[PDB]
């Protein structure tokens, strides 16, 4: 100053878009552009030997692991990215001057907010080393120094709020828990597109939990997923519903494998994704 | 850089209640006391028409009032609150030198951080007016500015927290949500003490949504309550179990006895509870 920014788990998810087209009311985006939406929600999925990669259409879970390897990286250089497209809308490139963004220079955004919050910007590909919190770091020096704290805790900013106003509020919110051993983790978005950035979302945040529980000698517990405004687009109610119709398979296993020490030591090539069954990709 | 910091509803809360008891865990607080715990947790109150003071004990509705008030005139005075005591534990008094704290000034904190976050502090009673983001303002202008945002959040600190760390994290967020004329709010509070806390930050919460949705025209919604580490400390089990024998009674009505045009006008006879008919008082 996404992302970001006993009955099969997925019927949660499945449950929710249902409860939004029965229910949900009329309202618009920040562009006027129409949703379903319903304000509160929550869904609750075991990370216990099985991982939440949905099933009932296939989850970009490539891109999901690329994203948030990027993320941890802390960087700014959209082109270090550039197997696919992060953050509608990018409103936010407005900000930003004219050879700047053209070389992929996206200002202190995104991962930069995990890795050095308040630090003064530069360039992309400067040395950021030591300045500002790093509150992925701080997450995992917390879980091993106190794992009661109740107070572990880091969040996301779209990039398009930050020079909006003074204090803008963070688009999610992350806490994690630790008891018995076993790391849980809740994500609060204070918006949520279920037909596209939920599912991704899901992944992104069970993925770090894995990577976060390995590092710190812990088991993966829970991933609780909350949400402010719960909301399907109008132009994704005609895939949703069929979606619906599709029952859930079992779903996958993650596996690391290797010994990974540090965070910033992940690579795309240590996780492995088994047993995923998923119906057909749905375009939205 | 608490508070803070078709079937009846009540019967979320006491279900919770149930499922914690029997389901927690044992973890232990920062004081090293034992509570049992569940990670993430949520619950809906309707505010249409009824207001959410729990039934099945007498909640001290009084406080709830009065604290609220307090903490919207962001008072650092805690003689201005004589008739009742804020927030265990009182470790952040550590924090203060000796003539300011026998005065009754807190430092920078509660309600301070509502209405002058991020303000250079001076004393108690000192003109804070400009000084800093006024985050409760600021909610109520956006609310008439542009219902449809999905930003609409004020934050929360535990004053133990504030000088413990550089970007220390909320203990609560309070996000407004805005559709067909009424007003809804979700809390979110990393940690909840289901037995103390719990039923007065949902009077806390829903109140302040009255009075928000009062000033700006609209009709209150609904009031959302999710939680991090939900958790019954060990020498409220027993009168918790009791509790949970006791039938929710119809919730009561809050009226608001005035046209009141602006958030720092309002005062504590300006509210009136109707057909309130709680079980006894449970002294935790």
């Amino acid at each position: 100053l996404e992302l970001p920014r006993p009955p099969h788990g997925e019927l949660q998810y499945l449950g929710q878009i249902q409860h939004i087209l029965r229910c949900g009311v009329r309202k618009d985006d920040r562009t006027g552009t129409g949703t379903l939406s319903v304000f509160g929600m929550q869904a609750r999925y075991s990370l216990r030997d099985e991982f939440p990669l949905l099933t009932t259409k296939r989850v970009f879970w490539k891109g999901v692991l690329e994203e948030l390897l990027w993320f941890i990286k802390g960087s700014t250089n959209a082109k270090e990215l550039s197997s696919k497209g992060v953050k509608g809308s990018r409103d936010f490139l407005d900000s930003l001057g004219f050879s700047t963004r053209e070389e992929g220079d996206l200002g202190p955004v995104y991962g930069f907010q995990w890795r050095h919050f308040g630090a003064e910007y530069r360039d992309m590909e400067s040395d950021y080393s030591g300045q500002g919190v790093d509150q992925l770091q701080r997450v995992i020096d917390t879980i091993k120094t106190n794992p009661d704290d109740r107070r572990i805790i880091m969040c996301a900013w779209n990039p398009r709020d930050l020079p909006l106003m003074a204090l803008p509020p963070c688009h999610a919110l992350c806490q994690f828990y630790v008891v018995n051993s076993e790391l849980s983790c809740q994500l609060y978005q204070r918006s949520g597109d279920m037909g596209l950035g939920v599912p991704f979302n899901i992944a992104s945040y069970a993925l770090l939990t894995y990577m976060i529980a390995h590092i710190t000698g812990l088991k993966p517990g829970d991933f609780i997923h909350t949400l402010g405004d719960a909301h399907i687009y109008l132009n994704h109610i005609e895939p949703l519903k069929i979606q619906l119709q599709r029952e859930p398979r079992p779903f996958p296993k993650l596996r690391i494998l290797r010994k990974v020490e540090k965070i910033d030591d992940f690579k795309a090539e240590d996780f492995q994704i088994e047993g995923y069954n998923p119906h057909p990709t749905i375009k939205m």
